[PDB]
């Protein structure tokens, strides 16, 4: 693997290029908002690939898109054959976004384009980032979800809600966003999978230290509810 860094969002190019990653950026950040037409529920790609400094996909363990566009083309298994990049974004439109793809020439999937080649300037080719994906976390038994429940309360359900819903901002935006319910992701996402939810949880929540058992369980839980179909 390669280190994963973050370039300086001071050194960003004057032109086209620099006003393009800009609004990529933001329809990454702010992504029901910006392309509504796309987003069936409440999430943006920051719900699930978070960045410090203003910046999505920037965090080891979190999916970063640092060094993504290197990776691409490649096998997928959904699809039975190669995909691209722009590809692969529409999936998650469709998926954790529970909308619709863009088109692969849409202006606003470029944008995201330029930003995640941006986020990987520097990269070789094909190198694989220290940190890329969401590492899976497996248990050797059945997740507990009664457990889970008691431990949902006590350490998620204040910021992602006693129903699951999460908190709004003033804005309208996901503060903490929704973890079930016709808001969240759908059945199709791959959040929905019990070694990655767990492994997400295990790395990333409670936000800002769960054992393994902990992480196991209450993703457990949160995947007992109802989510929209895909
Ligand atoms: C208790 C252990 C939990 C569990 C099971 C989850 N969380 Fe959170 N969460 C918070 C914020 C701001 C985000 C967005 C991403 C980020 O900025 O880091 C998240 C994201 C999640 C997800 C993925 C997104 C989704 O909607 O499914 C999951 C599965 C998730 N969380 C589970 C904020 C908080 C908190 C506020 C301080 C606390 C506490 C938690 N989360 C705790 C948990
Ligand atoms: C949680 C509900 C998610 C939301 C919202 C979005 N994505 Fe996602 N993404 C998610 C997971 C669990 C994974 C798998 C990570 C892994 O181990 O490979 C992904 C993966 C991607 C990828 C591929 C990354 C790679 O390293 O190959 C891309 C390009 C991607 N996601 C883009 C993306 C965009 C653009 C989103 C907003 C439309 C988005 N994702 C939301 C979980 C979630
Ligand atoms: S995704």
């Amino acid at each position: 693997t390669v280190a994963l860094t973050v370039p300086a969002a001071a050194l960003l190019p004057d032109g086209a290029l620099g006003e393009s990653i800009v609004r990529g950026r933001r329809y990454l950040s702010d992504t029901p908002a910006q392309l509504p037409d796309f987003v069936g529920n409440g999430l943006a790609c920051r719900h699930c690939h978070p960045g410090r400094d203003g910046e999505v996909g920037t965090e080891a363990n979190a999916a970063p898109f640092v060094g993504v566009v290197g990776r691409f083309p490649q096998y997928s298994a959904r699809h039975g054959r190669l995909i691209t990049l722009e590809q692969r974004i529409g999936d998650c439109f469709e998926r954790s976004l529970n909308g619709r793809a863009l088109a692969l020439d849409h202006p606003a999937l470029i944008d995201m384009l330029a930003y995640m080649s941006w986020l990987s300037q520097g990269v070789p080719v094909g190198a694989v980032v220290a940190g890329h994906g969401i590492p899976t976390l497996t248990l050797e038994r059945e997740p507990d979800g009664v457990h889970g429940e008691a431990l949902y309360q006590a350490r998620c359900l204040a910021c992602h809600g006693a129903d699951g819903s999460g908190t709004l901002d003033a804005d309208g935006r996901y503060l903490f966003p929704p973890l079930w319910g016709p808001r969240s992701f759908n059945t199709g996402a791959g959040m929905n999978r019990q070694a990655t939810a767990a492994g997400f949880i295990k790395h990333k929540m409670p936000l800002g230290s769960l054992s393994d058992e902990e992480a196991w369980d209450v993703a457990g839980f949160v995947l007992t509810h109802p989510r929209p179909l895909f």
